[PDB]
């Protein structure tokens, strides 16, 4: 009955180990097995909270976490900048090194289709909060088809631009990216 | 030598068998050990073709497919009615018992989150084609980022429509959705 806290506290520090071991050791170098050690917790601990090492990657998992940003705005900010925010927050744009995990997490989803893959698998089985949050500012119906459509428009966006930052970041950086893609979000289609 | 159309005309057999056996019999009843028999083939044939019964279900394959209607189009049309004409199709509207069979697929993406699953694992994975498509009748870089964006975006719309019409068609038709769909995909965001 702590138990939705002891449950928090252990899925946290197995996204904590994780992330450092990554740091450190590049990818695959990372065992679920020394995962389990570095977060002070049983191997089957990790399984069960998570399946695969990708889902301990989208452990912040962008539905949850760009609607709660841009639920929490709350500013009566227009649209445009709302989507600004929430995009380059998304994608690890911003001080903080929170921030700095976050790129790792946009590096890993251009570097790993195993972590494209299931991000791709995470990525119709839902949140549909992403899509209940652009409805409360925009009004539009939460369960409708216009709100989900923009949505998924914009978790592809989200991942072909990290895509793109890695085969393009000599050339261009990840936040003017992100305004090419906002731009084509908003104004591209045209014609 | 004749081995790049023994291997089609296999690939076809099975697509055929697969999609022949779903109609009469359900997906689920459908084993691949039933494939092989009606394909009149091995079952490790079909396996090395088709390493799931998913990749059967997406062997016409949405992004070579909505790219060649689109390549094809060829006609010096505007672009929403290019892309009205190859979305209705990928998803089964229109004359044609081959459009019958498309209708199946857009019904099993909405109803076997292992076919949605897997058409979201292929769906990062590639394939630009599409993109490729969409630069030529735009005159877009076809390896620029804008492209992969308006692609994701469609392929995604797709993916939307298809789920929405199976909790839905008791109100609206595919048709509609569409009209819907492409609308929000052309003027949608907005502010």
């Amino acid at each position: 009955g702590l138990r939705e806290r002891k449950k928090t506290r252990t899925r946290e520090a197995i996204r904590a180990a994780t992330y450092g071991l990554i740091r450190q050791q590049g990818y695959e170098a990372t065992t679920v097995e020394q995962i389990a050690e570095r977060a002070e917790v049983s191997p089957s601990t990790v399984l069960r909270y998570f399946p695969t090492r990708e889902d301990i990657v989208l452990t912040d998992e962008y539905d949850p976490v760009m609607a709660a940003e841009l639920a929490a705005r709350p500013a009566g900010e227009p649209w445009s900048d709302s989507l600004r925010h929430v995009l380059r927050k998304a994608l690890g744009l911003g001080a903080g090194e929170e921030a700095e995990l976050i790129r790792l997490r946009t590096r890993l989803l251009a570097e790993v289709p195993a972590v494209r893959a299931r991000m791709l698998e995470n990525m119709s089985d839902t949140g549909r909060m992403l899509a209940r949050a652009i409805a409360d500012r925009t009004g539009l119906d939460p369960d409708g088809l216009e709100v989900r459509i923009v949505s998924m428009s914009l978790v592809g966006g989200l991942m072909e631009v990290s895509r793109y930052w890695a085969e393009h970041d000599h050339e261009e950086s990840l936040a003017e990216l992100v305004d090419r893609a906002l731009d084509a979000l908003e104004n591209g289609l045209p014609a």
